[PDB]
């Protein structure tokens, strides 16, 4: 059974009137990481002026060379509240995410998240999430 | 290094563990405290703040409890509080098997338990929170653990 | 039952290397002297296919660990090797230098991977240690 998910599509705002992360620590200039950002990144259904929240990315992404993103997927929707996907993977605006668990209906969760730019903006930009999902949840 | 692929299945509801009534003590302040903040909320944007903490966890509640194992990890604040962090088991039949548990909010909610190790390899489920008590210097969390070990 | 693959990595050598001018990871945030906890280091180790000689850099350890007692490690496991560009292997768990590792996830070639790491101190140097890796892990089908 697969997780019949629509495409997400993440909000990371580094700066600007709509921020939703900061950096909390800075880079060695000996060694060139360890920055750590926590994140809460508005996550919508959709494109466009009406397109609905259904989720947040509340976590936090480390720099290693590469950035190490940890956080959990909070779904806000009515019927889902309280369910959340748990997310562990390197790369935000590229690359693949891994599905380390989930909780209420997405439990014991396990899958992908593949990720690609869909807009760049100002002071941020939106990456679109595909879900490739499965719950034991019979 | 050598790479080794051998096809076959997974047995998802193997080893069963159900390890219900262990509670977490959630100590921020006070001469028992077991965690501490090291980053401080950026005060433009709301969040920030880092706490690191190595919670105990009890058998039972009240006097006859003992210590069966620490919640060592970490908690971030981006709204609210994602966790992640090792329960490591300290009692005889469990030593050195731990369980990896990632999730958001601390209080109450559910956890997610994403792996683990020694006897609770490949585990996965779900720990469901509930406050148990209030208390001066912080509060007791309690825990309900259910999740598999597959069989490979 | 799910049908899938057990991929069994061995001979995989960690760098862990605190100082010196290889150092390969940096602490961010200092003790709590009144608690004992709360050292942060993000480390980027690098993982070879073997000691010595022209060892070819096959992945890297992007990620960090913090000191709450104990060190509890959570990273991704970055391959570099032509073969396994990309794929990663999402690993948590308690202690560096020895005990177990847990596999909780993984992209590219180890997709929805699951299992445990085992580690082994291999060679103790003045700037850091090389720390042996052994990967019992359980992926999947497609
Ligand atoms: O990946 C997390 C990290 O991203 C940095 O990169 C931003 C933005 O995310 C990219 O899409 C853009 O191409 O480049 C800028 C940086 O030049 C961002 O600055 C950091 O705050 C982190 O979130
Ligand atoms: O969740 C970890 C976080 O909790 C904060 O909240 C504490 C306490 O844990 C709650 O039970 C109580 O309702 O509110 C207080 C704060 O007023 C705590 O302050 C932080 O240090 C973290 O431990
Ligand atoms: O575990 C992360 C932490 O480890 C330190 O390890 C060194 C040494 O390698 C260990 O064998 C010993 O137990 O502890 C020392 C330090 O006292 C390392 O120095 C730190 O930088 C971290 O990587």
């Amino acid at each position: 059974n697969q997780i019949n998910f629509t495409k997400l599509y993440l909000h990371h705002t580094p700066a600007g009137p709509e921020q939703n992360q900061s950096a909390v620590t800075s880079n060695d200039k000996k060694i060139g990481l360890g920055c750590i950002v926590v994140n809460n990144w508005s996550v919508y259904d959709g494109i466009g002026s009406d397109a609905k929240l259904v989720a947040y990315a509340k976590g936090l992404h480390v720099f290693a060379g590469a950035w190490h993103n940890s956080f959990s997927l909070v779904f806000e929707d009515e019927r889902l509240k309280g369910s959340t996907l748990q997310v562990m993977g390197l790369i935000v605006e590229e690359g693949d995410w891994a599905i380390v668990g989930g909780t209420g209906q997405f439990a014991m969760a396990t899958g992908v998240i593949l990720k690609k730019m869909q807009e760049q903006k100002q002071y941020g930009n939106i990456i679109e999430l595909t879900i490739h999902g499965f719950c034991p949840l019979l």
